[PDB]
């Protein structure tokens, strides 16, 4: 059978949160059968545990939200443990946010690797789209397809002149693309007239040339930093595996995206699951 994973070890990081801009304590461990990824506050007395799935979600980032306590900056860790295939760990954090590190899914992806993999004695499930499924917000557009594996496009023509008046797309075909290789690392862009404001109000304090592509009014300031080709499009294919990743199983569909963001992401999760016809769970015999 294709058998769930969970981690060999426990592992302990530091970084820096987004908003706080102070120090976060992270610790991955491993999980039982059918547990999920869940989130645990320890800061908090007592500790307070969130699932990552979709109805569990409360802007630019997806929130976990169990009543007044939050986890902010979800994204990058869940699509790591994504496109690592982790069904099962506890992320145990010292603050409401998971440090952001070098905004990327890299540095989770080098934890998870260090950890290593823990095969379990159960069958993997699997979310597999029976039937087309797509939500709409003005311009933009999020859509679930049928499709014999994983799929995920992005595409966004952005009126900003960073962007060279061209429509920037990428599609990654997982049977083929490795999501370690090709998307993993992609930073975001972040806009100094946005990033300035949040400062000015004592927000975003972790943001930084450390953990994000910076461009002013024109251009990108330190191009010294890219990664990738089309690393904004990577990014929103990276964020989206995440988002996608809340489902709390690995995808058996295509997801397209369309000037689409963490918002119009969670409102597809939520017309998936009302959708009942639309989607089976399904395991394998190899
Ligand atoms: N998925 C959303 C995302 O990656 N946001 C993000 C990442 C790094 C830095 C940052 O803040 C700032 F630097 F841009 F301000 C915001
Ligand atoms: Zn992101």
């Amino acid at each position: 059978m294709i058998k769930q994973r969970t981690l060999k070890n426990i592992i302990r990081a530091t970084g820096v949160g987004l908003h706080s801009g102070e120090k976060v304590y992270l610790t991955l461990k491993p999980a039982p059968v059918d547990t999920g990824i869940v989130f645990s506050r320890t800061d908090l007395d007592p500790v307070v545990e969130i699932p990552a799935r979709a109805e569990n979600v409360g802007t630019m980032s997806t929130t976990l939200v169990k009543g007044d306590v939050k986890v902010d900056t979800v994204e990058h860790l869940l699509s790591a443990m994504a496109g690592l295939g982790i069904d099962n760990a506890y992320v145990e954090l010292s603050a409401s946010e998971v440090p952001i590190m070098d905004g990327s899914a890299g540095p989770f992806v080098f934890l998870i690797q260090s950890a290593g993999l823990q095969e379990q004695e159960a069958a993997k499930k699997f979310i597999r789209i029976k039937r087309e499924v797509s939500v709409e917000e003005g311009d933009k557009r999020a859509v679930f397809v049928p499709f014999d594996g994983f799929k995920v496009s992005f595409e966004i023509d952005f009126d900003h002149p960073v962007f060279r008046g061209r429509t920037q797309q990428a599609s990654v075909d997982f049977s083929s693309t490795s999501f370690v290789k090709e998307v993993s690392r992609a930073r975001t862009f972040g806009f100094m007239r946005d990033i300035e404001y949040l400062r000015s109000q004592n927000l975003a304090l972790g943001g930084s040339v450390e953990n994000a592509i910076v461009v002013d009014e024109n251009r990108v300031l330190n191009e010294d930093g890219l990664r990738y080709e089309d690393e904004f499009v990577k990014h929103k294919i990276l964020d989206a595996i995440g988002d996608l990743y809340l489902l709390g199983n690995s995808l058996i569909g295509e997801f397209r995206g369309f000037k689409s963001g963490h918002a119009l992401n969670n409102q597809l999760l939520r017309t998936l699951i009302a959708d009942k016809d639309a989607w089976e769970v399904v395991t394998f015999e190899d």
